[PDB]
């Protein structure tokens, strides 16, 4: 319908990002529990990202996959926009990592499997996330991982330009077939996560922003002793400077270390 | 300053795009001739491209190169936005091609040289145009080519995301060093132009939009008999399906066919 605020009972904050203030909510007629992600219009306008929010809604709302958070709808008033999200009751992977410091191999491999299933669904539909990180990985009621926060995602086949439908005559194949953007970006992220999950720190961590930038551009990481051979092999394959040398998701899902340790298919 | 409409005397239309209605104009205090590109706010909003206009202004206004059209400033009222452009007195390459049907080798090579100089300036600053085509190539007072219409251009180092300055920890090298976008897109365009300039038709031309899409994705072009060996070599090198096999601009500028025929350094 055209949902509005008065259709919901509001509960506690679930989390805060740079932009979203997310609240537990209950729809009044159904008593169905969900999450409201609230954004300030003034802040969206000041940062120049109103377009991104539009894309977050257009792209996420159409995805259907158990490892991807549903977005059900939206509404707005004079000062705010409200996104109606599936409620993830077990929090963020970020918070679980604060709690446990580091994950064992079985938990890590299980998370990587679920993330790779979600990203293969996305990438097969030309959706690229571009913001994979622990705070945007939520946990459902059986502890299964759910990708969320499609703020920076892209989907060339539904892009503004594609919809304008200009002449193709001067455009290369990569652009006309909605292949303009590189999905390998998400594969790097997956490697960063797998390392961080096992080690408790991301591979390119440093004091300053400048030192961090250097570490990443040079791919300067090392492994602690306890990281096993199989885990080193997978991380090393994902963290390639050259995007085209990073593996297909099918190779992540079938990696021997993954298949030996993952509890999920 | 804050220019407004009443600072200008308006003359004849210079051209029309999908969005810009461009007019000859004279600044009243100086009597300096320039062009006003006028956009309708309602149309920008309906097509969802207000962000692109912002980027057109931010990126173009800072470029300084004789083969790139200057953008001097902008202003707006209730229904319109006005871009203050350098006036190109000799029209579009599109119109010259309608007039002559096809260009000889010296004119073609000269245009390709000027375009490649302009694009090497851009690409060295991480500016990618993404809309190179004859209607967006203007002619200055000595018949020199000027790239224009930065509607679809990108410049990652000044992008909204870069300015937000989030954590780098999960992002690959390509993204943190503002290398996220592929400049090879413009090289393909240059190949399409070189063919069209010599032949009078673009290489992938077909009746329908669907047939055109196929021709491009399969790179199905052939040469007429009169296209010389040197020209075939350059076009063939630019029109590669794989973006990474397309040559550097320095190889275009130093191509033997280019250097034998071009009147410009
Ligand atoms: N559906 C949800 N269920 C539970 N908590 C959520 C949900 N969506 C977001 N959160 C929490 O709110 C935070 C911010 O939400 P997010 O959509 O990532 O906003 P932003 O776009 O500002 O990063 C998340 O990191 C998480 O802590
Ligand atoms: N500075 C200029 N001097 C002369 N003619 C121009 C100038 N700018 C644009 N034109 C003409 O107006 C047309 C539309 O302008 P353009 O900026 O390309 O608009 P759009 O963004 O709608 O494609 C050009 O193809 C050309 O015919
Ligand atoms: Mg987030
Ligand atoms: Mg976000
Ligand atoms: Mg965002
Ligand atoms: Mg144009
Ligand atoms: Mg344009
Ligand atoms: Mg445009």
């Amino acid at each position: 319908r055209q949902w509005a605020l008065e259709d919901f009972e509001i509960g506690r904050p679930l989390g805060k990002g740079k932009f979203g203030n997310v609240y537990l909510a209950r729809e009044k007629q159904s008593k169905f529990i969900l999450a409201l992600k609230v954004l300030f219009k003034a802040q969206l306008e000041k940062a120049g990202v109103e377009h991104q929010l539009r894309r977050e809604v257009e792209i996420q709302s159409h995805l259907r996959h158990p490892n991807i958070l549903r977005l059900y709808g939206y509404f707005h008033d004079a000062t705010r926009v409200y996104l109606i999200l599936e409620y993830a009751p077990l929090g963020t992977v970020y918070r679980e990592l604060q709690k446990l410091s580091k994950f064992d191999e079985q938990r890590t491999a299980t998370y990587i499997t679920e993330l790779a299933n979600a990203l293969s669904y996305c990438h097969s539909k030309r959706v690229i996330h571009r913001d994979i990180k622990p705070e945007n990985l939520l946990l459902g009621s059986a502890g299964e991982l759910k990708i969320a926060d499609f703020g920076w995602s892209v989907h060339a086949p539904s892009s503004r330009r594609t919809t304008l439908a200009g002449t193709l005559d001067y455009l290369p194949p990569e652009m006309i077939e909605g292949r303009m953007h590189d999905e390998k970006v998400d594969l790097w992220s997956l490697g960063v996560l797998c390392y961080e999950f096992l080690v408790g720190k991301p591979p390119f961590e440093a004091a300053t922003y400048a030192e961090t930038y250097k570490r990443i551009s040079r791919v300067e990481f090392t492994f602690p002793d306890f990281v096993t051979e199989g885990a080193r092999d997978l991380i090393s394959r994902l963290l390639k400077h050259n995007p085209s040398q990073r593996p297909m998701l099918r190779e992540v899902l079938e990696h021997p270390w993954i298949t030996a340790n993952s509890s999920k298919p």
